């Protein structure tokens, strides 16, 4: 009943933790800000500083003042939040009596639309809304402290007794990402677009040795700094979120199981005549159709549908299917990345024919770039699989065995072979170096090439993905594959990768 005073707590914002990039480039920093606030019965007692007030904060003035008198009976309120600690002492500086200043912080990303879909960015209340701002939310936002103080009834701030909690700090924390990488990556997959006409794409590069992603761009792209425009759509993770049936691309699992059975090897020839291949009601069609023989290499080089649907019949459908799903495809990242998608890997107790040839050419299977990048990492890393990461790796995780050494090496032999030989994939080629990659057309249609480098002894997988290329040649090749090799051979460069095509040593 009308209590003289009252004891009152408030929390301490507390400093959210560095995002940096793995060599300690600054992509998220926890920049000094003032939010303003004030005591309505203060204000009720100056009533002649209001206008002055209001047009310090930017408001109107009868506006300001309607809002002061109907939060009269009320306490406590907000002026404005945010604003630069010299405008916060600008405010001040007018001494209206009410009005109260605290300290704050606010994001600010240096690198800005480079690194927006990775970096994601926090909310009003700095705390974590997309990407690693949210992923890692925890360890970047630390704890907020509070302040024990005193108010009387109608809450003048009278005094403060002590601080109840020291706020803590929040982390530090270091990204896989390479913003050297990054840049180039960004730079070439927008000036692609561009000219190609393409409403978007996305382009992932990984360490195949440490799982490590070392750039993840998507197109478009947005400025996190400056959120006004609100766009929805531009704001899409689509290397982790947009979801596809790879084609083409997955053909290297397929041959790699049937390397495996011990049915098969590169030399072996298989009759993909007429182009077409009938089984029971739905018919199997290679896109081109003017083959007859064809080696193992022949069938990717061609994408023949037909060639690795009957060498699928042989082998059967499990061993690729186990293949598929342990170098991840539609299988859950562990990145716990916000609106990460896991697409989808059918399984069947009895696979009958046509869901075992879709499966081998890479239809009725949907995953992401983030998923396909990795298998490709898995196989450019002899066989081996190592957990997806988009923190620093310093210590290498034990990683599974998913493809043995040698159908690793011929694999990766025949994908060179892909990149090289006549009839193939030749400007995905790299300047100094042999590369390794396959191409594809996506249905979400994309132009899609997933490849790594060097091919004889790798150290970077990249998927390449272009959406709706606008132009006379619309196919998996010709859009995608000048992409991969200008983003691989800088990325070999700055990460100073020997060339392994020299004249032959």
């Amino acid at each position: 009943q009308d209590p003289a005073r009252s004891v009152r707590h408030i929390a301490i914002p507390a400093h959210r933790g560095l995002i940096t990039d793995r060599n300690g480039e600054p992509l998220a920093v926890s920049t000094p800000v003032t939010t303003l606030w004030a005591n309505p019965k203060e204000l009720m007692t100056a009533k002649e500083r209001w206008p002055q007030l209001a047009a310090a904060l930017g408001q109107d003035t009868k506006l300001f003042a309607d809002r002061i008198e109907q939060n009269a009976e009320r306490e406590f309120i907000y002026l404005v939040r945010g604003l630069t600690p010299e405008q916060g002492e600008g405010v001040i500086a007018l001494k209206v009596p009410g009005v109260y200043s605290i300290e704050e912080f606010r994001r600010f990303y240096p690198a800005g639309e480079v690194v927006a879909h990775a970096v994601g960015f926090t909310d009003v209340d700095d705390r974590g809304r997309e990407g690693i701002e949210l992923a890692f939310d925890e360890w970047l936002a630390g704890v907020p402290g509070k302040r024990q103080v005193l108010k009387d009834r109608r809450g003048r701030v009278i005094k403060d007794v002590q601080v109840t909690k020291n706020a803590k700090p929040g982390k530090t924390l270091a990204l896989s990402i390479d913003l050297r990488l990054q840049y180039l990556a960004h730079r070439e997959l927008r000036n692609a677009l561009l000219e190609n006409g393409a409403k978007a794409g996305s382009l992932v590069i990984m360490d195949v040795k440490t799982g490590e992603i070392l750039a993840m761009t998507n197109q478009p792209t947005y400025n996190p700094n400056n959120r006004r425009n609100l766009q929805p759509a531009a704001m899409r993770n689509r290397a982790m979120i947009d979801v596809f049936e790879p084609g083409s691309t997955v053909k290297p699992f397929s041959m790699s199981a049937a390397l495996a059975s011990g049915r098969w090897k590169p030399s072996d020839i298989v009759d993909v005549y007429p182009g077409t291949l009938q089984i029971g009601r739905y018919t199997i069609r290679d896109v081109s159709r003017n083959s007859r023989q064809l080696d193992l290499t022949g069938i990717l080089i061609k994408s023949s549908n037909v060639g690795i649907s009957k060498i699928a019949f042989d082998i059967g459908a499990e061993s690729i299917y186990s293949v598929m799903q342990q170098v991840g495809l539609g299988q859950d990242t562990g990145l716990g990345f916000p609106g990460e998608r896991v697409g989808n890997l059918p399984n069947h107790r009895k696979w009958p024919k046509a869901e075992t040839a879709t499966l081998a050419y890479g239809y009725g299977l949907s995953v992401t770039a983030i998923q396909l990048a990795h298998a490709y990492a898995a196989l450019a890393n002899d066989g081996k699989s190592v957990p997806l990461s988009m923190t620093r790796v310093d210590r290498v995780p034990d990683g599974v065995q998913v493809i043995s050494p040698e159908v690793a090496s011929t694999v990766q032999g025949m994908l060179q072979q892909v990149v090289e030989a006549q009839g193939g994939v030749f400007r995905a080629q790299v300047p100094g170096y042999h590369a390794a990659g396959k191409s594809g057309t996506a249905r979400k249609y994309c132009s899609l090439f997933a490849g790594f480098a060097p091919a004889t002894d790798p150290r970077i997988a990249m998927v390449v993905v272009i959406d709706e290329p606008s132009k006379a040649g619309y196919f998996g090749g010709l859009v995608s594959a000048p992409v991969f090799s200008k983003v691989m051979a800088g990325a070999l460069r700055l990460m100073n990768v020997p060339p392994d095509n020299l004249p032959t040593a």
